[PDB]
C-alpha cells in the first residue's frame, strides 16, 4: 500500500556489467541511480543503453555544484538520457533554479541533496541541513536525498520538506533498516546498491529487497 | 613572488572536433587548459587522453568534486588517469577532500580547492564560510585553490589566509605570482584566431 520504491545504486565501473544488471533486477526495481565513476568511462551512451533496457526511471547522482550557466549545460546533457538528476543546493537557488528550468522543460526530475551521512559532512554541511530542507520546498524540486542513519531525524527532514525522500533502506552491511518504512510512503524510494550489484544473482537479490518493503 | 602568472584556458566547448583544434591551435601560449562536464560527458574520459597528448601541457579536470570519500575516490582515479589535477569542493569535507587527495599523491597530480564562488547563490552557504574553507585548504596543503577575482582586495586576503596558490579569471595581476593562473575562456575560445588571442593574453 504505502511501500516505497526500491532505487537502485548502480555502482559498478564496468558498462557490460552494468548492463548485465540492469537486465537482471528491471523486474523488481523501480529506479535505477548511476554515478560519475560509471558513465565517466564511455560518456552518457551508458545512460541511454540502461535506457533502451529496463523501462524504468533512470536518475543521475552527478551532485551538480556549479555556476548556474555550468549547471545548466551539465542539465541539458545529462537529462537527454536521464529522468532525473541529483544537485547541490549547498551551492545556491540560483544553481538549483538552472538545472530546475532545464528539467520543467523535459518533465523531468530534479533532487536536491539536503543531508549527507559521512563524517565530513558535520562541519559545513550538518549545520545547513535544516536550511536546505527548507530550501527544496521553497523551490519545489521533484525530492530530497538524505540519511537513515537516524530514524527519527530522517521524520523531521520529511516533516520540513514536505517532499519525496530517496534514502538507504539497509545499512553497511546490506540489512535492513529498522523503524524507517513506517515514515515513508509509495513516492519516498529507498536505495540498495551493493547487495544487489556484488552478487552474482542480482535478480534474486532485488526481489529480496523489493519484498522487505512488504 | 613578482613573475608573471600562468595563463589557463577554460575549454568551455561542448564539441569534440571544435576543442580539439583550439587545443592544437593555443598549445604553445597557454599553461594549462581546464576542461569540466559538459565537455567530457558526451563521449567520456578518451576526450582528456587525446587533448592532453596534443598540447601536452596540463589539463585540470573542473569536475566540482562533492560526494563521500568512497564515491570521491571513484572519481578522482578515473579522471587522473588522464587529467593532471582535479578541482574538488571542500564544503562536503576534509575526508572527502583527503579521499581525492591520497588518489592524487600516488600520481604525483594536483588536487585544486573550491574556497569561494562568485555567483549570486554563493552568498546564502557558501560566502558565510569561506575563510574556513581557505584555512582548510592551507590545512590539507592542496595544490592550488579556485577563488573568485571580482574584487582584487578579496583576492589578496584569500592569498593572505591560505597561503597557496590560486586560479583565478581574469590590476588583478598585481596580487598574482608566477604560482597563480589566470584563466581565460570564451576571448579565446570563440575567437577568428584563438592561437592569437592566446598570444596576446600571454604577453599580457
Ligand atoms: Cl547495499
Amino acid at each position: 500500500s504505502h511501500m516505497p520504491k526500491l532505487m537502485l545504486a548502480l555502482d559498478v565501473l564496468d558498462r557490460d556489467r552494468a548492463l548485465k544488471i540492469v537486465e537482471d533486477v528491471k523486474d523488481y526495481v523501480d529506479a535505477i541511480k548511476v554515478g560519475y565513476p560509471l558513465v565517466l568511462s564511455t560518456g552518457t551512451e551508458i545512460i541511454k543503453e540502461i535506457k533502451k533496457l529496463c523501462n524504468k526511471e533512470v536518475i543521475a547522482d552527478f551532485k551538480v555544484a556549479d555556476i548556474p550557466a555550468t549547471n545548466e549545460k551539465i542539465a541539458k546533457i545529462t537529462l537527454k538520457y536521464a529522468d532525473g538528476i541529483i544537485v547541490h543546493g549547498f551551492v545556491g537557488e540560483d544553481s538549483v533554479k538552472a538545472v530546475q528550468d532545464v528539467a520543467k522543460k523535459l518533465n523531468k526530475k530534479v533532487i536536491m541533496v539536503t543531508e549527507m551521512s559521512h563524517p565530513g559532512a558535520v562541519q559545513f554541511l550538518q549545520p545547513i541541513a535544516d536550511k536546505l530542507s527548507e530550501m527544496a520546498k521553497k523551490l519545489k524540486v521533484d525530492a530530497i536525498v538524505a540519511p537513515s542513519t537516524r530514524p527519527e531525524r530522517l521524520k523531521e527532514i520529511k516533516e520540513i520538506a514536505e517532499l519525496p525522500v530517496i534514502t538507504p533502506g539497509v545499512g553497511a552491511q546490506g540489512g535492513k533498516i529498522e523503524d524507517i518504512l513506517n515514515i515513508l510512503d509509495e513516492n519516498d524510494y529507498v536505495i540498495v546498491g551493493r547487495a544487489i550489484y556484488q552478487s552474482q544473482n542480482p535478480k534474486e537479490e532485488a526481489k529480496k529487497y523489493k519484498e522487505m518493503l512488504n
